[PDB]
């Protein structure tokens, strides 16, 4: 019978959270990226204005 | 019968998943970079009024 290692089995558990994360460190920079985009859509709306 | 290995597939689904990311990472900063060139044009704009 395979004895399992408790070491193995424990990072192969971490890495597939560390796979998600990597998946949810995107969506959060999507997040951002867009925020600053638009913010400097207002920016440049009122400056606009100002001409 | 293969018995599959629900580590395996798992991360493959996260993999698709993650090149959609990384697909709108992209479509994300196109709005980042033509919302900041077009800021810039306004900024460029007035300054020229000032003249």
């Amino acid at each position: 019978q395979p004895q399992p290692d408790p070491v193995q089995e424990q990072l192969k558990q971490l890495a597939v959270e560390k796979a998600q994360l990597e998946n949810e460190e995107l969506r959060s920079k999507i997040r951002l990226n867009d925020a600053q985009a638009q913010k400097a859509m207002a920016e440049r709306d009122n400056k606009n204005l100002d001409y």
